[PDB]
């Protein structure tokens, strides 16, 4: 049976490859505590380098996932609580309108006055001070989501403070090493710089992330499949892991609030398993994802979950999901952009094909 695993993964990811003429796919299966891992192409175009385990790709908005492990990290161990307002850690916001936005409604996109991104104009720290300090309310604070990187952002920086370390390092020495990951980054140092993927973009150009406010906790961390894996197995099956990780993890899993079928956790999407097909792709619609969406709270609380994350950068697609009652989970990184709605629905014909 376990032989069907790849399989399935070539009948239902490979052919993507063809389809948006893309460069390199690495997926990743675990089921029952075993790691299938499955290379597709390569990893730079122009130096014929195969995609392989060492392979960095680049995560997108799947890094806000580590986010919320951080931040669920530091509520455990005291540093902050959750119904904090942001000024109680970045002293220059105290008394400004965001302070009074607490850490969660930041961390779940509620504030009611950030968009997808800051400003373009917005780059330095001090531009980025300046701009929280202008920040004044427009809907009710809690009511509605807008997914936003600025949002998350200053949640991460505020976590950061919160550890008195900057969240490179919150990541890079603390929560990395807790989850067992090897070739996980914030900064690809210079002995992986050969690892790194080229993304490519939809002139199939070679290109990375750029730097930009607040990216680290939004948008900018780098990882491989097996570290991956191993995040995903923390996931489904976190018993084995510290105490301190145990908790932050579980932090990661409740449900804040609902978006009718979608419930937002930290980071995390939540759904009620199984999920049909249309909900969690719907999940990821122009309406969920671009607009403003007034929540409600939480009435069916599911029983039995499903989690999952997108992520994007301009050369770089990333999907992961998992299910707990199963014991399943899945990860793609590709270095070049496929739709959503493709991913996610690979991923729904594997896990379903494996039980
Ligand atoms: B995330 O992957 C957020 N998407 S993103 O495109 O905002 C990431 C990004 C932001 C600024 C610059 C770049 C760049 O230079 O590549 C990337 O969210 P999804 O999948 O929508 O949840």
């Amino acid at each position: 049976k376990d032989q069907e695993i790849k399989k399935l993964v070539d009948q239902n990811f490979k052919p993507l490859l063809e389809k948006y003429d893309v460069p390199g796919m690495a997926v990743g299966v675990i089921q029952n505590n075993k790691k299938y891992e499955m290379y597709y192409g390569l990893q730079s175009v122009q130096d014929k380098k195969a995609v392989n385990s060492n392979t960095i790709f680049e995560l997108g908005s799947v890094s806000k996932l580590f986010t919320a492990t951080a931040g669920g990290y530091a509520k455990n161990k005291g540093k902050i609580s959750f119904d904090d307002t942001p000024g109680k850690y970045w002293k220059e916001l105290k008394n400004t309108p965001i302070d009074q936005v607490n850490l969660l409604q930041l961390a779940t996109y509620t504030s009611g006055n950030l968009a997808l991104q800051f400003p373009d104009e917005v780059q330095t720290d001090q531009q980025v001070l300046t701009f929280f300090k202008d920040w004044k309310p427009k809907n009710p604070i809690g009511e509605y989501r807008q997914y936003s990187n600025p949002s998350i952002g200053l949640f991460g920086k505020v976590v950061a403070l919160s550890m008195n370390k900057p969240f490179d390092q919150v990541l890079e020495k603390t929560i990395f090493p807790a989850l067992g990951l090897k070739h996980s980054y914030v900064n690809v140092p210079k002995t992986q710089m050969q690892n790194y993927a080229f993304g490519y973009n939809q002139e199939n150009q070679p290109i990375r992330v750029n730097p930009g406010p607040l990216d680290a906790p939004a948008y900018g961390v780098k990882s491989t499949l097996p570290d991956m894996l191993s995040f995903i197995h923390a996931n489904l099956n976190p018993q084995k892991y510290p105490t301190d990780i145990q908790r932050a993890i579980n932090e990661t899993h409740q449900g804040r609030y609902q978006v009718n079928t979608m419930y937002q956790a930290l980071g995390w999407e939540e759904f009620s398993y199984p999920a049909t097909l249309q909900t969690l792709l719907d999940s990821n619609s122009e309406q969920i994802v671009m607009k403003p969406n007034k929540v409600t709270a939480i009435s069916k609380e599911p029983s039995v979950k499903m989690y999952h994350k997108t992520g994007s950068t301009s050369g770089f697609g990333t999907y992961v999901v998992f299910i707990p009652k199963e014991n399943i989970g899945l990860v793609m990184l590709t270095n070049k952009r496929i739709p959503n709605e493709e991913r996610i629905k690979a991923a729904y014909v594997v896990l379903n094909a494996i039980k």
